[PDB]
C-alpha cells in the first residue's frame, strides 16, 4: 500500500509564486500529487493541525532556547518566560498567524518512501543552511536569527510531514477519504 | 471588481504531469490563482456544469457534421443520427466520458481581461492547429479527424469560460464562496 505524505506550501510561498516551481520538483523525481488544494485556514484549525503534546511543545521550546543564547538574547526580557513548554505554546501561537496570513496550497505526495524524499528535496529547518539543490536552498535566505529579532517563526516555505504515522494523520485532518484519488 | 475565470486541467493533460507547466504560464501574465482543487468528478455533476440549453447542443454538433462532412464520414453510419441536437447531446455524453475518466485540477484566475487573456494564452479548439507559444499547441497533437475517427471529444488538455457570464456560473459551480478567496 504505496506510502503517501502531506506537504503545505505556507503564505509567502504561494504568494510568491512558487506552486508550480515547487510542484516540478516532486513530479521530476517521480511523485504523483494525488490531492491536491488551496484554502484559508481559521487559527482553530492551525491550532489543532499541529500538535499539542507536551514533548512537541518542549521540543520546540529548547530549539529556540538554544538559539536565544548563541544571538545573547535574553527570552525572559524577549518574550517573558524561559520555560522550554510556555515558550513552545508561543512558538505554536506564532506559527498560527503565519500559516494564517495568506492561502496555503496542500498537498499528498505518494510514492516509494514519500515522507522521507520529501524531507530530503525539502531540506533543512533553516533555508539560509539548507544546502543548493533543496527547495529550502533553492528559494529562501531566512534564518533562525532574523526570525528571532523579528518576532517570528522562520518562513520556511512549507511544511512536510515528519514520519508515516504523522503524514496518515495530517492527511486525514486535510482531505476526506474521497478526496485523496489513486 | 477584478475579473476571473475558470480553468479546468482535463485527466490527459494532469495524467501527464502538466500541471506545474500549466500554472507557470499564467503566473508569468501575471493571472493570480485564487482558488484551486484536484476534483476526481462525477458523472452527473459534469452534466449540470456544462450547458444543457438547445442553443449550445445545437451548434456542438453543427461542428461535428461540419467535421464528418470534410471527412466524407456519414454521420448517420458513425453515430445513428444526423440531428444537430441528438448530436450535441452524444458529444456531451462524450464530454462527460472524458471528464469523469480521471483527477481533474480546477483554479480560478483573476486579473485584468481574465477571460480573453486565458482563451488566448490556451489557443483554438484543436492543438493540431493551434499554434505554437499557446497551451494547445506547445502540449498536444491531437486533432478532430482522430477524435472523429475513434469516438470520442478532442484531448485538448483543458476548458476555459468563454465568457465573464460563463465564467461567474463556472466559478460558483465549483467553488463555495469561502474558497474564492479576495
Amino acid at each position: 500500500p504505496v506510502e503517501k505524505t502531506l506537504l503545505i506550501l505556507k503564505p509567502d510561498a504561494v504568494a510568491r509564486g512558487l506552486v508550480d516551481e515547487i510542484i516540478s520538483r516532486f513530479k521530476k523525481a517521480g511523485l504523483k500529487i494525488v490531492a491536491l488544494k488551496m484554502v484559508k485556514a481559521s487559527p482553530e484549525e492551525i491550532e489543532r493541525f499541529y500538535p499539542s503534546s507536551e514533548e512537541w511543545l518542549q521540543s520546540a521550546g529548547q530549539k529556540l532556547l538554544k538559539a536565544y543564547q548563541e544571538l545573547g538574547i535574553d527570552p525572559r526580557a524577549k518574550i517573558g518566560t524561559d520555560d522550554p513548554v510556555e515558550v513552545g505554546r508561543i512558538i505554536k501561537r506564532n506559527l498560527v498567524k503565519y500559516m494564517t496570513s495568506g492561502p496555503n496550497v496542500v498537498m499528498v505526495l505518494k510514492g516509494n518512501r514519500a515522507v522521507e524524499i520529501v524531507r530530503k528535496l525539502v531540506g533543512p529547518t533553516s533555508p539560509h543552511s539548507a544546502p543548493p539543490g533543496t527547495i529550502r536552498g533553492d528559494y529562501s535566505i531566512d534564518s533562525p536569527d532574523l526570525a528571532a529579532e523579528e518576532g517570528r517563526v522562520v518562513f520556511n516555505l512549507v511544511h512536510a510531514s515528519d514520519s508515516p504515522s504523522e503524514a496518515e494523520r495530517e492527511i486525514r485532518f486535510w482531505f476526506r477519504e474521497e478526496e485523496v484519488l489513486e
